[PDB]
C-alpha cells in the first residue's frame, strides 16, 4: 500500500496533538488494550500481576512503557512509509523475544484509534480515521513481512 501525502498529513496532524501529552496517551491506550483484550496483559512479565484499572493507572513502569511504545510509533509514522530501518530491530525483538502475534498488533491499533477518537474528535473525523487506519495497516503489513523473513510469521 501507499498513502498519499494528504493522508500522511491527516495522520501527522493528529499525531502532533498526541505528542502534546505522550505519557497520558500511552496510558490510556494500554489500559484500553488490557481491558478490552486481557490476554494481552499476559505477554508482559512486568505487568501481568496488575488486577484493576486503578492499579494500571498507578503503575509508573506501565506509564514509562507507554512512552517508549508511542515514541517508537511516532518515529515510524514521521518516516511516511520509508521506515525500513526503524522496523528491523522492532520486528526482531517482537518476533523472537516478546513473541507478539500480528493479531495483538491489530488489537492495539484498535486501542489507538479508540483513544484518538475519544480525545481528538475535531481532528479525527472519518477521513482522518481512515488515514490513520491505513497507516497502521501499512505498519502491520510491513512488520508481518519482516516476521516472515525472521521465521516467526505469527
Ligand atoms: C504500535 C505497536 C508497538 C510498537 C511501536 C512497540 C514498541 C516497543 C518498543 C520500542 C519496546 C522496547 C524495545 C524492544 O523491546 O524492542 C517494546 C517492548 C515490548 N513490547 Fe512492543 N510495541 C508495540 C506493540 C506491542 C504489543 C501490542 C505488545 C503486547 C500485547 C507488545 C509487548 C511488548 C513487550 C512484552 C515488550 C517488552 C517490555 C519490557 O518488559 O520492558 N508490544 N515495544
Amino acid at each position: 500500500m501507499v498513502l498519499s501525502e494528504g493522508e500522511w498529513q491527516l495522520v501527522l496532524h493528529v499525531w502532533a496533538k498526541v505528542e502534546a501529552d505522550v505519557a497520558g496517551h500511552g496510558q490510556d491506550i494500554f489500559i484500553r488494550l488490557f481491558k478490552s483484550h486481557p490476554e494481552t496483559l499476559e505477554k508482559f512479565d512486568r505487568f501481568k500481576h496488575l488486577k484493576t484499572e486503578a492499579e494500571m493507572k498507578a503503575s509508573e513502569d506501565l506509564k514509562k512503557h507507554g512512552v517508549t511504545v508511542l515514541t517508537a510509533l511516532g518515529a515510524i509514522l514521521k518516516k511516511k512509509g520509508h521506515h525500513e530501518a526503524e522496523l528491523k530491530p522492532l520486528a526482531q525483538s517482537h518476533a523472537t523475544k516478546h513473541k507478539i502475534p500480528i493479531k495483538y498488533l491489530e488489537f492495539i491499533s484498535e486501542a489507538i484509534i479508540h483513544v484518538l477518537h475519544s480525545r481528538h474528535p475535531g481532528n479525527f473525523g472519518a477521513d482522518a480515521q481512515g488515514a490513520m487506519n491505513k497507516a497502521l495497516e501499512l505498519f502491520r503489513k510491513d512488520i508481518a513481512a519482516k516476521y516472515k523473513e525472521l521465521g516467526y510469521q505469527g
